[PDB]
């Protein structure tokens, strides 16, 4: 069994006396939802307030979202429930606390007394011309405009960045990486990063557009899209390693069919479209993030349909991703948490078998490891393609789900 958490969004930095406080009165209700792992954010010393542009490394006492304290005591009381912490790891890019000779911002400080990450523009790729001193290499991966990108072919970078997780995971406790920005570097150095720090898990977000139409709606077809995202688990080490994607394949993809495309959610070989339908094991799913959903809303979910979008995910192959949001904010809780205790009750997980009943247009239909059946879509009724020995289970808006 395993159903990840995020626990935070776009404002949580804001929150009064702190979030890593606040969460703590949250850490019952989440593990009672049958929760695993909770997503923390990056918690060091940020630029930006809601820590993705990080300096000082080891600077936890810094950020916004809590000191080293406060978020020890949070990671402690999720362990006390069985309940891994997952910390959103910020490598791409690091902002410089000092300026060389050139009055540029690259003389970097790790946050400890010694040299460790105290790195120089040496350590910068030496396309980001706006910081480097045009000796390193060429960025592995996409640049982020905002901040210096390191180079992660740097042996130096690749020892004191590997030594700083090994410290996350023996001083704070963590258990367990999301790789932010992954597509600013390539699956090797990330694979440098997990297979030299053993974490539990090590979630990337590698997030690339997605081919739409002239009417603007995403094309049936994700397979180029879906493809990238194998091919990333392949390059970082596959069944072996731990590392995994998020699947954003599927979220564009359900974002699209909720309104009234239900016939989106099947590829022509019958299998789910997206990284769920050709790794599961390997594909992490989701109804929205602190990116896609929250206050930056860059690509956010039917509104009205969110709870479709939980109906699918957790009862379906893949790792399900609850977000905070949904699970506390929109009166979704007790929905959310019936919906984890049907996979739970019904041994399903990543890999369990998914066989599509009906892909329409206002409703699709489909059985789980052959004991849970479950249809999302606004049709009335489906009742002639539900197998014998079902009986109905849970249900809201626009879902339904059965169990044998
Ligand atoms: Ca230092
Ligand atoms: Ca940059
Ligand atoms: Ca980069």
């Amino acid at each position: 069994h395993q159903v990840l958490f995020q626990g935070f969004n776009w404002e949580s930095w804001k929150q009064s006396g702190g979030w890593y406080n606040m969460m703590m009165g949250k850490v019952d209700d989440i593990a009672a939802a049958g929760v695993t792992h909770v997503w923390l954010p990056p918690p060091s010393h940020s630029v930006s307030n809601e820590g993705y542009m990080p300096g000082r490394l080891y600077d936890i006492d810094a950020s916004k979202y809590g000191n080293a304290a406060e978020l020890k005591s949070l990671i402690g009381a999720l362990h006390g429930k069985g309940v891994q912490a997952i910390a959103d790891i910020v490598i791409n890019h690091r902002c410089a606390d000092y300026k060389d000779s050139r009055g540029i911002y690259c003389i970097f400080e790790g946050g400890t007394s010694d040299g460790r990450l105290d790195w120089g523009p040496h350590m910068i790729c030496r396309d980001d011309t706006k910081y480097s001193d045009g000796t390193a290499n060429l960025d592995t991966g996409a640049d982020f405009a905002a901040a210096p990108d390191i180079d992660h072919l740097n042996d130096r970078v690749q020892r004191e960045l590997k030594e700083w997780l090994l410290w996350l995971k023996s001083d704070l406790g963590f258990d367990a990486w999301r790789l932010d920005f992954a597509r600013g570097y390539s699956p090797e150095m990330a694979k440098v990063y997990i297979d030299g720090t053993s974490p539990s898990l090590a979630v990337a977000e590698v997030w690339d557009n997605m081919a739409t139409g002239g009417d603007g709606k995403p094309n049936y077809d994700q397979d180029a899209h879906r493809q990238n995202l194998v091919n990333w688990v392949d390059k970082v080490g596959g069944a072996a390693s731990a590392g995994m994607v998020f699947d954003f394949t599927t979220k564009g993809i359900l974002n699209a069919a909720v309104e009234g495309e239900l016939w989106r959610l099947i590829d022509p070989q019958g299998k789910a479209p997206g990284v769920m339908g050709w790794w599961p094991a390997k594909a992490v799913t989701f109804v929205d993030n602190h990116d896609t959903g929250s206050t930056q809303a860059m690509w956010p979910f039917p509104s009205d349909k969110v709870m479709q979008g939980y109906a699918y995910i957790l009862t379906h192959p893949g790792i399900p991703c609850i977000f905070y949001d949904h699970f506390f904010n929109w009166g979704f809780k007790d929905q959310i948490a019936a919906l984890v205790a049907i996979r739970k009750r019904n041994g399903i997980t990543a890999t369990s078998a998914l066989k599509i009943l009906m892909h329409e247009g206002d409703a699709y239909v489909a059985e789980i490891d052959g004991k849970v059946v479950v249809k999302i879509g606004s049709r009335y009724d489906v009742g002639a393609v539900i197998p014998a020995g079902f009986v109905t289970s849970a249900h809201g808006n626009d879902y339904a789900v059965w169990e044998k």
